[PDB]
């Protein structure tokens, strides 16, 4: 009955994808790709993680296969995407985690191996972004190469589309402070494009920019042109935390406010949008299936009009689990 | 010609202070009372510094006295603020760094030991409140106890003059990422009213509240009640930044507003507010004088009334220098 | 049939032995004694902790009471240890953890509140030292008060006794990476006797000294005045290792080391010294119940007579652990 | 009179070497290549440090050569050093800090573009080792090709000469805690050979082998096989600390152990041994031009023929004016 998925590239990215597939059993993986990781070291990897860490189970090396749980997973070590045998593996969907193939024109070559359809866990200029629980309704099946935009853009999705329901955003600016990533430097290194990017990450706050704001007008079409923001670099481990700041049009107290997205977070975006009350911190959320935590107390308002509201999130954990909700729902629709 | 002035208090900002004196020259330090750190201590704590480095110059102590660069200093132990004998080490003015003497009354006992002013390094309830570069020509030589505020209002109020003077700031809210204190815990620990800042500083963003936007109200009337914000406590060591989203009545292009910024740092402000375009990191502002640098490419703007400016400045030399500045305007202005 | 616990002091030390007590369930705890800590914070504290995650069970609080897993425990608030009444609340064994009472006489004062026996979680001057695995066979039931030494001891005795037992130790020396702990600064702070441990815990190596390694001279009365060493305390979290450098009297190539290690970790001690062969790192070992794991890989032989063992070890989790398996131990032999 | 010197590679060894021999002045730098650093991004990278702060000093840009100080720096970007045109640009020595050609015969095509000699910045299979104050009388100007070995060698080569003319090393074995460096991770990534490597740096001690105490041994001939270790890479940002446990075979008390030690870094090895009595931590020796500093106070004896001897050294500074320092000496030897 699960769909058969395929995961290309075991970054950080396609290795959480494979947790978080294997803890839930919504999805089976069938196959990995990977042309820079052999067998030992893919063990290796999967077993020990310095964030999450061991694995809850057994996996283990055997005939060539990676067999976690008792479920073999065939390995390939192919560079060009389209040269890889997915209908061979058995496997429907495909995973492109890699980060290099981005457009609907290279991320179509795992079409030509045998896979059916392709999504992307990355921003995409141009394949269709879907959120869950904002607009993955939208998908029709017609549709075979999608995206599931960006952590961030999942973070800040929900709580902007509740806060617009509800009030009616006129315009925003969002900061994020974020926890540092497999592309930032360990010590003050070279960086070609961003020069800001390759310094030190253990000593800078490295001022960063990001489009998951304008990436939020494309998932909701009535926010077009009315969200924007950047990012601040920390040298923190896991948990990223986003800062919006909008002007609405109806009057809206902080309680109120509160009131929604509690009434929100519980029936409607139950498992996507939290919530909570306590005296929370960045490491109280280590390892949290929610796509954002509304923080009830961090908050605060100027006036009727003016607000700023403060949302937690997992960028590692959230964004893997949202990537296997959107391959159930795709395989349910089918 | 020099005011003589004494320290009360020997933690982090009185070193700061005096080691800011001696190196400016502006004034000279004749005094200081600590009632938990003896002689020898104190010279090994001048003496070292783990984030603005080994003193330039000679440290050390004789009969019972601190002697830095040749200039003898008194040592006093007391408890009690009213039974220090500053009139007879010769301090006129004295610093009341220690932080639980904040208001007028408390504040005012350092008087029956012979000092003539008493200038507190903290936000004061009832205490007129200065800001280098902003409402420093208020003062009248008739206040015997005023107020520096604090760093991050320091580093809000000459930014926020000047955008207020040349565009009309109509509302806007504050976020700071701040590095690390002295009240935070090395792990998690015990806080007895606030319980996020008693969590581990080293792996916690601990999210925290601040009334330094508040405070700029106060600095500049004309924008009591339109200011806010909260603050972010990051593991980083020294360097903070101020993020400030502000509502503008004239339009105001990026540009335009660049352009402003740089004017006034160049000639008004000159060495209170900075500008650079380079692309700078936090560690690149480490022992830096600046109240605050204005950083032109980090900064972002949705249309002509709805920007978010990005400042820089050093928590620790920052202020200490601008109340060395203060005292040495006060005695100007004798 | 558990004998009932508690608990002196709700210390990092506390309130690790109260999660290890709750998580095996050898004993019970039924009373806790804290001066500054009120309710409602102590359910805070015991429910989220920064470095081994959200507690696995329900934590709240009623009618006065801490009710952890439906299990009601008594709060008490007295500061003068003679005034707790730790028969009224059925608590047997009482663990002083507030590492204040380390004498026999200090901490005897818990006799006259009712409790049976009293054991110390820290070296004591006087008290008799007794590590699990290693002497706890020389526990008579004739002591009222004990002592579990250090987690640094802990780690180090099992090895250093196989090593012993197999080789005939001659002289060793011990260093010991360790992480933070909540005696150090977040930032450079005033140290009355310890002038390097005043100094900022995140940008500091601070070398320190240490007396588990003499400690061990009393845990196993063969290696008396045959082992020393220090420590360095690097910024990092939770897990700590162990050097050890000694001179053996029959040859030992490492082989032979390696099998006699695994031999006696598998057979004779069995959940406290463990063994590794894998490429292991610190974070692999967090909330890790082995007193010291034997790290095969890291370790380096000069000849047969000169080598160098390298131990891992979780110094908050394990040290519970063995305080709560040695207060079972000492109910069993009751 | 100063000799003409040519960098290749401008990472971090090749800039903290350009600013060692600009800040002393000892030789003049005339070329520097780099196939993926263009001129501004060289400016950039010179201009400001994360660890050591801004340079001292005025450089920039102008007719496609870099000014720093007024010298013009002629800029290649060959990617293969026998296409490099040394000879034009007028430099007679060529330091070779790229890491990649280690070896005489490829390192020696630097020999081809016109230069008279190279110096190796790293330890090398089968160039000659040169350590200042050790054996760099053994210079006879007949070899073209040599090497400065490492950082922790030139740390450990000093101590261990002297404590083996004092006394006669029988056997010792090394211990280093080390900062992080440019080939580890900012996050847990993909590594080739060493696994341990690939994991996060900010949150893994990630125990390392290491070859310098077996170069001692070349770099000493009398103590050849009688030396080795291991390394700790702990999350730190610039200062590592050697730990050397070692037998002697005359009677020596630690007071003799002082005296030899303080004698010797004040008369023949000025500048390149250090010695302090005070407590000082880490970033104490920020910026410390010594090879190694010995720390009287962190130190410990077990007994007269058992010692563990403590040396802070700068692994960034330190070895580039070494380097600076042997090519001034081959100048002069000349």
């Amino acid at each position: 009955g699960k769909v058969k998925v395929g995961v290309n590239g075991f970054g950080r990215i396609g290795r959480l994808v494979t947790r978080a597939a294997f803890n839930s059993g919504k999805v089976d993986i069938v196959a990995i790709n990977d042309p820079f990781i052999d067998l030992n070291y893919m063990v290796y990897m999967f077993q020990y993680d310095s964030t999450h860490g061991k694995f809850h189970g057994t996996v283990k090396a055997e005939n060539g296969k990676l067999v976690i749980n008792g479920n073999p997973i065939t390995i390939f070590q192919e560079r060009d995407p389209s040269k890889i045998k997915w209908g061979d593996a058995g496997a429907e969907y495909v995973v492109e985690s890699t980060g290099v193939f981005t457009t609907m024109e290279k991320a179509g070559a795992h079409l030509q191996g045998g896979a059916k359809r392709v999504i992307i866990s990355a921003p995409s200029a141009d394949a269709p972004m879907f959120v869950m629980g904002v607009n993955h309704e939208k998908y029709d099946n017609s549709l075979k190469i999608i995206s599931n935009a960006s952590c961030t853009t999942n973070c800040l999705a929900p709580l902007a589309k509740v806060i617009h329901d509800n009030f009616g955003i006129v315009e925003g600016l969002m900061t994020t402070v974020h926890a540092i990533t497999a592309t930032q430097k360990t010590v003050d290194g070279p960086s070609g494009k961003l020069w800001r990017d390759g310094r030190g990450a253990l000593q800078n706050i490295i001022p960063a920019s990001t489009g998951a704001a304008k990436a939020v007008g494309k998932v909701i079409p009535e926010l077009n042109g009315k969200l924007t923001g950047m990012a601040f670099r920390v040298p923190t481990a896991n948990v990223s935390v986003v800062d919006l700041t909008c002007r609405l049009e109806k009057p809206a107290k902080y309680d109120d406010i509160k009131k929604v997205v509690k009434q929100a977070s519980e029936g409607p975006l139950k498992g996507i949008l939290g919530y909570t009350e306590h005296q929370v911190v960045s490491s109280d959320f280590n390892s949290d299936t929610h796509s954002s935590t509304f923080d009830a107390g961090a908050g605060i308002a100027l006036n009727d009009h003016f607000v700023k509201l403060i949302s937690w999130y997992d960028n590692e954990f959230g964004y893997s689990n949202r990537v296997v909700d959107l391959m159930a729902h795709m395989a349910s629709k089918e």
